[PDB]
């Protein structure tokens, strides 16, 4: 597999640049954790079984949250996505 635990794309851009608008939902996702997801998501196929505890690890999550996040933008595409 491909253990990024360094050597990122420093700065590939943002879907979003939205300077904080709409309050705050209490949960939120950095820009910098989204760049990586999508520039990995980019370079690579998809996160892997292993890679999913790799990035657990460098973003100091849980593997039970990095594994459950891929699976609902992964299930959306068949059902909807869903906040629960």
């Amino acid at each position: 597999s491909k253990q990024p635990t360094s050597a990122e794309n420093s700065v590939a851009k943002k879907e979003d640049k939205v300077p904080v608008k709409k309050q705050k939902t209490r949960t939120v996702f950095s820009s910098t954790q989204l760049c990586v997801l999508n520039d990995r998501f980019q370079r690579q196929k998809y996160l892997s079984l292993q890679q999913m505890q790799e990035l657990s690890n460098i973003l100091n999550l849980s593997y039970k949250q990095v594994k459950t996040w891929f699976q609902n933008q992964r299930m959306k595409s068949k059902r909807w996505q869903k906040n629960n």
